[PDB]
RNA sequence: ACGAGUGUCGUACC
RNA sequence: GGUAGUACACUACU
RNA sequence: AGUAGUGUA
């Protein structure tokens, strides 16, 4: 941890050049890690630190009286010992990831100490403390030791040692001897998976083709390699080395040629520019005109928004019946003649209620009351229309189509030519997007929309989002709050809210619409209506009707049918719209999308116009068509390529960009993109980089400058680069998934697949070539690279085969693998004609391969039941299937993604799944070792990897450039020399691969299989036979696609499908070279990595020819490549290098069969983009807008709480990806609004709970009771929706704890709960506490409990609606048929249930046996929810059903009442009322409050830590986020009590045998003991037994299913208790790098409070608590950390800012009276003295005496006499630094000065400076000399306490005169130009005192000339009289900080001028209490306009005038 | 009419 | 020409 | 363990 020791290790690594000493380096590194952990553990435990203390020594120490030689002490050396309570504990520190060494050392030490334990009559305990370096989880075996130490708070980081190990291994990676020397064990191969290999593989036609393709020597080499057995051979790498040596000549020749190409390359690469963009645009428009039908008519446009809107009418009433009457009258009174005017008038007559409004209301109310009285739908009773006036009414807003009221001809005209009901190869018609008239029409449309919608609403901006989240959003960003207020005031919000409400009403009324009825939908607007036409994927037909007084005052986005005159104005009818419920639901959610988009685009940008942003967002948010889809996604490639250094944007536009402009908005956005391309080319040079700050240990202040110089894209303004990237990339997420149509997408996907297959069949005939032919692989280079990479990878780890089998469950059963037991679909081949009934297709097409789709688990059940599969180890069965399954069949379906063209998705059969599983797991485990591979990297860690690569490339650039240009810089401190100096080049190739799986040479994987060392020859033969049979796979065409292709009746021109299928005579097509998408990810990625390694070699050699330095980092996921190249050379310009690098990148991709997408491949100098993730310049960046937009996404629609928890997930992910707090809060508000809208809980609505509960606002109601979340954003991110209860409890603590403990730790504050008075609690608090006590917890719980259930062990759902829903067909499931047979079997259920009781662990864990699996599969069918999931369900239909059933009795209140002490289903409102009634009778007591606190907070260490962070937080100096970084969330529960896996522990507990398969005998015993203790102390077994007994007695018969359910919850709780370290991968973008839990919490809290700036957070006490997950914590930690921080801060502050002489007196004075963090510093000093950590404060102790020479001896042991020390420190006056020897220096570690604000004490008055305020000073404590000398007199005036000082020179004497540090910045001279700033030791003239002197002189001169009221000067007697007047004035009035700072500044000026005597003699002038003339004088004050004091003097005068006027 | 489409579709049926 | 089972939301500062 | 959702390729 020590930085000097880190430097020492770095020097050892750098200077080392022998692999024999690198082992010494690594061993020393491991010892340093162990000793560091031991020292930190001893500090935490507060025990004296020892290492390898002799056992005889410890025996003598514990028993000095006994004579030595009484017994031979064992030679073992314990790390440390501890003797308390007559028990000796032998402690051993271990820093390992495993327990093998721990257990063997435990056994050895125990055996060797038994004899001494018996003799000396002392029990000896062997305690092994083990820490896991990668996840800091502590493991302790001795429970007695853990009893001694209840809280162990070891919080340390091992990242430094990992970095050194990585540096050593990368330096000596090329040395195979070093790898062998550091290898663990030898090369070991497990037992062969198969006993025999395929003999028919050699006869396979595919193998014959491959063999004939290869030349003869390669055929021989392939046969030898596949027939090679590593275990039999003397060396495993015998054949690998032979092949590598054979191919070395060709490999070296290829590398040398490719390197020689650098000279032949010119400087001209594919630069994007305006000419290329224009030519590409011309080619694109030509291609689009050829492929489409271009229309120049505006009347051919399609609706941009399927809606028309008009402002409301304040004069008219908003009652529903009045609106209906008004609509009927307006429809009837249409004047004029038109096509449908008579139909509209007839409809208005049909809906004419007349004057019988009361009768209509009564009829509708009676119907609704009848409907709502039943949980189920009312059946068998027919609704009969009632005639009211001329209206035949069936329901509210439902009317008959009366044949008498409408002519038949008019009715058919309307229904067919208008609504399309009863209605009934050319090119798709699209508008001309390049036509000037068409673009002018689009501009006119957008201008009209802006004009109509920019006006004010005229109504209150009050709404749910604002009311419930305005405070949070305002505190986060007042500007965001103001933007929201403006948005809600404008008319865009009213229009989109009206459209959403109206569309929800349309969806509600369309469910029960009949064929002869039409519905009327109404919204809050009294002028906007909807008429829903009859309808039967369900569709909705609606027409929007708008009433407006003035014509042309309507908002028409190309949806209007016509505007007609009526009574009292005009009526406008929109054209009929037919939409899918999926698009309708998006429209309903659209307000959230609109608000999110507007706030994202406007955030932190004053140069943008909110009107323009909303004008764009209203169209993108409501876009539900493919027209905008065709533009959003290609825009990324177009604009990003244009900004790039090298890109083929011209070819991209010409060949791929295909705008689909069916709408005027699409035309407008096409023009926007076109302009943005040229602008992006023009403005690529305005990107600038921040000044890098390098500390040589970490990088801070890195990235890209924030200057708004780039032009905005979609709307006028200026943006930063980050905002520009957001504007480029966010629009892709405006698209909607599932917009495609199955018919067309199946046709296109089949066409693409068959076209690729046909092209491969015809054109592609060569497999191996040397000239980089398309779809061809260079054989020699491939083989050589594969050999090299395989050698390196398998040399890295010696047990690769064992690791594969262990991690992939190869040795375990088939039923224990998730991918083989899932509910995903799989293909089944065979005769299934009966189930499928299709008949016509079967008869008409002979060669039809019959197939059916089934679930994976069902297929596994079938194969197990038919004995095709067994429960033997899975790998043996997999290889058996590799031989048996000769024919592979696949089918495909469309993904339905959000891109313009859908993606084909392939489904395979079970045997193919298993074979590919084996191959892919082998490839995966070899990819894990390779650093370049990125699929093996867990998700979201790729951001951290990108950051690390960028940081090391920055460091390499700086170091290499400085090292090379040292000579030139020395010569400078010449222009000709500067010309010839070396320059740095940085290159980022963000690349894409074209047709990764479609066009790939599958033969290159044969070599990967054959050259693999870890496989046996028989395994290789079987796998190669599988691959050969895979290359003969057949694609089964889908039945629906075949149906449509057979129902055409007109022959297609060139039907590729018919050609490939023999004129539709077969449904199967043979696919050979296209390994199917997604099946061979790891293998393809490995070969991609090998290709990039060859590229790296080529680049390194080529740069070697240039005598330069290069660093190449390549990241490869599957087909997405991120290659960054850093070059520092001087021979040639950068253009030649860029051209050469790009040409060789393309050539290297083509060499290995890959093909880079040059259209989508672009080169940048700074920006990295690997997988939707960006690294701007060392600084991580991500588009969190996608997570922000997914806040309104679909959910399970289970209930109000379940729905909310799903969307808070998206909010939290957005927070993790860098979303600012205000936008995160907006997303949370939108999620709450969406849920409340779904369940009709919005304010004022029926299910709104605010009235029924004692709460002022919905923040007071619990989430489970339908409140809104109220908690800090850091809490929401960390604990995740438990934050509601946590925040409520913390607020209760902060409100009711006594003042003495108010600033104590959470455990102490909870211990003080017994003193609470329950009578003082408010009604809301009482209600919430009762809810927590009785609804969340159990009545049996007692405050005396020591262990209890954690919040993760219990659910939170209370009010969940129930639905009467049919299960579905489920006919095709063989397992379901077996389950039905078993159910119909006599009593089979009792046996199956009995088996599940006998093996209860099967309920929660996977079974390890076929019988166990088959029983579980049969059992799951009992649960209704599983069957519902099995049936396909539409989320759109579920959402509408939840809306409709909101008033029906759905809540089962019996279950809720069963929760507390001791009917029919109930509605939401009645449930609220009943819950309040039930809770009224219950009582609450201090005992109950203690139970709540103990069971909610004291259980979880994470909950305790979060509560401590909230209570004890101190917020420091604000600062702008300069350089961000990634940091993963650490583990909050470090202590581990269970070692074994939870499944194994549960299996052992179900039985009583600690000895289980795969379970360590003795290790499982303690886990079983712990689990039994947990069960007994929580009384789970007793509670379950009592519950089942009571239920059995109540029912009268044994409810066996109830017993199963009880066992399920019991084992669920047991599983949650015994769950081990999950170690989730959760990374965060944070202002700084965090290493420990406290650092992470500080960074989270400081980052998630304000949008503008982030704060430094330190904690008053120690936040972390040492405890276990389910054990109560009643012990708080010590204050030693506070003492350490205090005295480190004190020593270093005194050294830095105090003169050498005054330092000791300063220390003594501050020790005597001051206090740190509410703790007296004398007490902290006593803690340090009377403690076992005194070697960290040797200089501090020396200055205060102490030492006693024991500390010096201990320090020497860590590596010196007292008098020698005293003599040596004669010249040194440093409090923090002392010299024990002539060169040895004992020092105290530094602490950040931001914590100095925690010191409180009496003033330290010396000279005129009061040092207390200096410690409290914020500006003047900075270490940099420049920053100190450049501070202001406003800050400096705080330190002035003169009381009669004459000279500032003697006043400032009490300041440090040692040299300070200053930041010197230098340029780098690289193609991306940037400056690095590094602090360096300054010379003598720059000291703290000198900086203060310069500050004083400059600022006082400025202030003097600012306040020379008289012309003579500052010292003139008249000016002095004016100063006397002003000081008397300010003394006479109330003190203000303006007055104080002005007084201090004038005082310091007078001290400089030596006017102090009169200053202290200032009094009221004799000419002056005439307040009138004081006012006259101050109003006559000649205030100057000097800029710093201009605002200051005016404010001071104004405040004085206001105060003196308020006085009178 | 609307959704989709350089694949004949959905658009309630006999 | 005839046929076309199918119980309910919003109801508002507008 | 099952189910749902989201992001990624
Ligand atoms: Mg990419
Ligand atoms: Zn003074």
């Amino acid at each position: 941890m020590d930085y000097q020791e880190y430097q020492q290790f770095l020097a050892r690594i750098n200077t080392a050049r022998d692999a024999c000493v690198a082992k010494d380096i690594d061993v020393d590194l491991l010892m340093a890690r162990k000793d560091y952990f031991g020292r930190e553990l001893c500090k935490s435990l507060n025990i004296e630190y020892r290492n390898d203390v002799p056992f005889i020594d410890i025996i003598l120490d514990i028993r000095p009286e006994v004579d030595p030689l009484t017994i031979d002490a064992p030679h073992i050396t314990p790390d440390n010992y501890l003797y308390i309570n007559n028990v000796l504990y032998i402690i051993d520190y271990k820093v390992s990831v495993s327990n093998e060494s721990s257990v063997i050392t435990y056994d050895k030490y125990y055996e060797l100490t038994r004899d001494i334990s018996d003799r000396l009559s002392i029990p000896i305990e062997i305690v092994i403390i083990r820490i896991d370096p990668v996840s800091r989880d502590l493991h302790i075996n001795s429970d007695r030791f853990k009893e001694l130490y209840p809280t162990i708070v070891v919080d340390i980081n091992f990242n430094q040692f990992f970095d050194l190990k990585q540096l050593l291994y990368e330096k000596f990676g090329d040395d195979e001897e070093f790898l062998l020397k550091v290898a663990h064990g030898d090369f070991t191969l497990t037992a062969p998976w198969c006993k025999t290999g395929c003999p028919e593989f050699w006869k396979h036609p595919i193998y014959k083709e491959f063999k004939m393709s290869m030349p003869v020597p390669e055929r021989r080499l392939f046969e030898e390699s596949v027939k090679f057995n590593a275990y039999e051979s003397e060396r495993w790498n015998t054949n690998l080395v032979k092949i590598r040596e054979y191919t070395k000549k060709d490999y070296s020749e290829h590398i040398s040629k490719s390197a020689k190409n650098i000279f032949l390359a010119s400087g001209f690469y594919k630069q994007p520019n305006k000419n290329e963009i224009s030519e590409g645009w011309t080619l694109m428009v030509e291609r689009v005109q050829d492929q489409r039908e271009i229309s120049k008519s505006l009347h051919d446009q399609k609706p941009s928004i399927h809606f028309i809107w008009g402002a409301h009418n304040p004069g008219n009433s908003n009652n529903a019946t009045f609106k209906l009457i008004l609509l009927s009258k307006s429809l009837q009174s249409i004047k004029g003649i038109s096509t449908y005017t008579e139909a509209f008038k007839s409809l208005g007559k049909m809906m004419d209620i007349g004057d019988k409004a009361i009768e209509y209301e009564e009829f509708c109310m009676s119907l609704k009351s009848k409907a709502r009285s039943s949980w189920k739908q009312i059946m068998n009773k027919k609704l009969e229309p009632k005639q009211i006036n001329n209206a035949l009414v069936l329901w509210e807003q439902q009317f008959m189509i009366n044949n008498d009221l409408i002519d038949k001809s008019e009715k058919l005209k309307l229904f067919k030519n208008f609504c399309g009901i009863g209605k009934h190869v050319s090119k798709p018609k699209i508008l001309d997007f390049d036509d000037a008239n068409m673009y002018l029409a689009s501009l006119t449309m957008m201008e009209q929309s802006k004009k109509i919608l920019s006006k004010s609403n005229g109504l209150k901006p009050d709404n749910f989002i604002l009311n419930e989240f305005g405070s949070r959003i305002k505190d986060a960003n007042k500007e965001t709050y103001d933007n929201m207020h403006k948005i809600f005031e404008t008319g865009y919000w009213q229009c989109i809210s009206d459209f959403s409400t109206l569309m929800k009403n349309i969806l509600s009324v369309s469910q029960y619409n009949r064929h002869n009825t039409f519905r009327i939908a109404m919204c809050a607007n009294n002028n906007v209506f909807a008429i829903v036409f009859p309808s039967a994927k369900a569709t909705v037909v609606y027409s929007i009707i708008v009433l407006h007084k003035e014509e042309e005052n309507i908002f028409n986005p190309g949806c209007l049918h016509g505007t007609f005159k009526c009574m009292n104005g005009y009526i406008s009818i929109s054209r009929a719209i037919r939409l899918d419920k999926e698009r309708c639901q998006r429209i309903v959610s659209s307000p959230g999308l609109f608000l999110t988009t507007c706030l994202l685009f406007k955030h932190d940008n004053p140069t943008l116009v909110m009107s323009d942003i909303m004008n764009f967002s209203i169209y993108t948010s409501l876009s539900i068509t493919k027209s905008v889809l065709s533009l959003t996604e290609p825009a990324r490639y177009m604009i990003m390529n244009s900004l790039a250094i090298s890109s083929n944007v011209k070819d991209y536009i010409a060949e791929k960009f295909s705008p689909y402009t069916k709408t005027l908005f699409s035309v407008y956005m096409t023009r926007l993109i076109k302009n943005a391309c040229f602008d992006a080319y023009d403005q690529r040079q305005r990107v600038q980089l921040r000044d890098i700050y390098l500390s040589d240990y970490d990088i801070t202040q890195k990235g890209i400058k924030d200057n708004r110089e780039l032009t905005s894209i979609w709307f006028p303004g200026s943006v930063t680069l980050k905002e520009y990237l957001t504007q480029i990339y966010l629009p892709f997420y405006f698209n909607a998934k599932g917009l495609h149509e199955k018919h067309h997408v199946m046709v296109d996907l089949a066409k693409t697949i068959l076209e690729i297959e046909c092209e491969q069949r015809e054109n592609i005939k060569e497999i191996w070539s040397t000239n980089c032919t398309k779809q061809t692989v260079n054989l020699k280079i491939l083989i050589h690279s594969l050999c090299k990479n395989l050698l390196a990878d398998t040399s890295r780890h010696n047990h690769l085969r064992n690791r594969i089998e262990n991690r992939n469950n190869f040795r375990r059963s088939i039923t224990t693998i998730s991918t083989f037991t899932s509910s995903k679909s799989c293909l089944k081949i065979g005769d299934f004609r009966k189930e499928k009934e299709y008949e016509m297709l079967r008869n008409a097409m002979p060669n039809y391969t019959d197939y059916i789709s089934t679930k994976v688990f069902d297929r596994l059940y079938e194969l197990l039941d038919k004995k095709v599969l067994t429960d033997k180890p899975v790998i043996e069965q997999i290889m058996d299937m590799m031989i048996d399954h000769k024919k592979f069949y696949f089918t495909f379906f469309n993904k339905g993604q959000k891109t313009s063209k859908d993606r084909e998705i392939f489904v395979g059969e079970y045997e193919a799944k298993m074979c590919m599983y084996a191959v892919e797991r082998i490839a995966k485990e070899r990819c894990k070792l390779n650093p370049d591979e990125m699929i093996s990297e867990p998700g979201d860690g790729k951001l951290k990897v990108l950051e690390q690569k960028s940081e090391q490339e920055i460091r390499f650039l700086v170091e290499t450039t400085r090292q090379k240009n040292r000579e030139i810089d020395e010569a400078i401190e010449i222009e000709k020399l500067s010309l010839g100096k070396a320059k740095g080049l940085k290159m980022e190739i963000n690349a894409d691969m074209s047709k990764w799986s479609a066009q790939d040479v599958f033969y290159k994987y044969f070599w990967l299989i054959a050259l693999d060392p870890i496989l046996y020859p028989q395994e290789k033969e079987r796998i190669l036979y599988f691959m050969c049979n895979y290359m003969d796979k057949e694609l089964i065409l889908p039945d629906e696609l075949l149906f449509n292709l057979l129902d055409q009746k007109v022959a297609y021109q060139n039907d590729i499908i018919a050609t490939m299928t023999n004129q539709l005579n077969s449904n199967t097509v043979l696919i050979k070279r296209n390994w199917l998408q997604g099946n061979f990810n790891y293998t393809s990625s490995y070969v991609h990595s090998c290709a990039m390694s060859v590229y790296k070699e080529i680049l390194k050699e080529a740069i070697t020819l240039l005598d330069g330095s290069i660093l190449v980092n390549s990241l490869v996921h599957s087909d997405d490549n991120q290659t960054s190249i850093t070059i520092v050379q001087d021979k040639m310009e950068n253009d030649k290098i860029i051209d050469f690098a790009m040409k060789e990148f393309e050539r290297a991709c083509l060499t290995f069969g890959c093909q880079a997408n040059m259209k989508k491949t672009y080169v940048t100098n700074c920006i990295k983009e690997f997988v939707s993730l960006f690294n701007l310049y060392g600084e991580p960046f991500s588009i969190y807008g996608r997570f922000l937009l997914t806040s309104v996404g679909d959910c399970a629609y289970i209930g109000p709480y379940e729905d909310l928890a799903s969307r808070i997930s998206s909010a939290q992910t957005a927070i993790k990806h860098g979303c600012p707090p205000s936008l995160a809060w907006v997303s949370i508000a939108i999620s709450h609004w969406m849920t409340s809208l779904t369940y009709n809980m919005l304010p004022g609505q029926s299910n709104d709970p605010i009235d029924y509960f004692p709460a002022e606002n919905r923040k007071d109601i619990p989430i489970e009771l339908n409140g809104v979340l109220d908690a800090p954003l850091s809490m929401i991110s960390t604990v995740g929706l438990e934050s509601g209860n946590l925040y409520f409890l913390i607020k209760l603590l902060s409100k009711y704890t006594p003042v003495m403990q108010k600033r104590e730790s959470v455990v102490n504050q909870i211990a003080e709960v017994k003193n609470w008075k329950v009578e003082d609690l408010t009604d809301n608090e009482i209600f919430r506490l009762k809810i927590l006590r009785y609804l969340v917890l159990d009545a049996e719980m007692d405050p005396s409990d020591i262990m209890g259930e954690t919040s993760d062990m219990r659910g939170r759902s209370i009010l969940t609606p129930r639905k009467f829903t049919t299960a579905g067909s489920l006919r095709k499931l063989y397992s379901f048929s077996k389950y039905q047979d078993r159910l119909s079997s006599p009593g089979g259920m009792v046996e199956l249930f009995t088996y599940l009781l006998e093996k209860p662990e099967l309920l929660v864990t996977k079974g390890e046996d076929m019988k166990d699996y088959m029983e579980s599969v049969i059992f799951r069918y009992n649960s209704k929810r599983f069957k519902e999931s099995l049936s396909i369900q539409n989320p759109a239909q579920l959402f509408i059903e939840q809306i409709l059933f909101s008033h029906k009795p759905v809540i089962d209140f019996s279950g809720i009442r069963d929760k507390y002490i001791n009917l029919g289903k109930v509605t939401f409102t009645e449930a609220y009322r009943l819950l309040m009634r039930d809770l009224s009778s219950l009582e609450l007591t201090n005992d109950d409050i203690q139970v709540i606190y103990s069971y909610i907070i004291l259980n979880d260490p994470m909950m305790i830590t979060i509560a401590n962070t909230h209570i004890l937080s101190i917020y420091g100096s604000p600062q702008r986020r300069m350089g961000m970084s990634c940091s993963t969330m650490p583990e909050f529960r470090n202590l581990k009590l269970i070692h074994h896996s939870p499944a194994l522990v549960l299996r052992a507990y179900s039985k009583n045998n600690p000895d289980i398969q795969g379970a360590d005998p003795t290790e499982m015993a303690r886990d079983l003991v712990h689990l039994k203790e947990f069960v007994e102390n929580t009384n789970l077994e007793e509670k379950m037994k009592v519950r089942i007994a009571m239920n059995e007695a109540e029912k009268g018969q044994r409810d066996i299913v109830f017993e199963l359910k009880e066992m399920t919850r019991f084992y669920q709780v047991c599983y949650e208790y015994v769950k081990s370290t999950e170690h989730k991968i959760k990374v965060f973008i944070l202002p700084a790098k965090s290493y420990t839990t406290t650092d992470f919490c500080s960074l989270m809290q400081g980052n998630l409070i304000k949008d503008k700036e982030w704060y430094t957070v330190h904690y008053l006490k120690q936040i972390l608590s040492g405890g276990h997950k389910a054990i109560m914590q009643h012990n708080a930690t010590s204050e030693q950390n506070i003492a350490f921080e205090c005295f480190k801060l004190i020593t270093h502050f005194a050294d830095s800012f105090i003169d050498s002489l005054s330092r000791s007196a300063f220390l003594q004075l501050i020790i005597d009276e001051f206090s740190y963090k509410d703790v007296k510093v004398s007490k902290l000093y006593d803690i340090i003295k009377n403690g076992y950590n005194r070697t960290d404060f040797i200089p501090l102790l020396f200055r205060t005496g102490d030492l006693r020479q024991a500390d010096l001896d201990k320090y020497d042991a860590m590596k010196i006499l007292i008098r020698s020390l005293d003599y040596l420190n004669n010249d040194i006056f440093s409090l923090s630094r002392i010299k024990v020897g002539l060169d040895e220096f004992a020092t105290i570690k530094k602490a950040h000065f931001s914590k100095m604000v925690s010191f409180e004490g009496p003033p330290i008055k010396t000279g005129l400076l009061d040092l207390t305020e200096l410690m409290k000073s914020q500006d003047l404590l900075n270490l940099n000399y420049d920053n100190i000398r450049n501070s202001n007199l406003i800050s400096f005036s705080k330190l002035i306490c003169c009381e009669g000082s004459d000279n500032i020179n003697d006043g400032l004497e009490f300041l440090s005169d040692d040299p300070m540090n200053f930041t010197e910045g230098e340029a780098i001279h690289s193609t991306p130009i940037f400056n690095i700033y590094y602090s360096k030791r300054g010379e003598r003239h720059m000291t703290y005192r000198n900086a203060i002197k310069l500050l004083i002189e400059r600022e006082t001169k400025i202030f003097e000339e600012a306040f020379t009221f008289s012309e003579n000067g500052f010292i003139s007697p008249e000016n002095l009289g004016c100063l006397e007047a002003v000081v008397s004035l300010i003394k006479l009035l109330k003190t203000n900080e303006w007055s104080t700072v002005i007084d201090k500044c004038i005082h310091i000026c007078l001290i400089k001028n030596g006017m102090d005597h009169m200053y202290h003699s200032f009094d009221v002038p004799k000419c002056f209490i005439n307040w009138v003339m004081f006012r006259e004088f101050i109003n006559s004050l000649p205030g100057t306009d000097i800029p710093p004091w201009n605002v200051m003097t005016e404010n001071f005068k104004k405040k004085c005038i206001a105060l003196i006027n308020s006085k009178f």
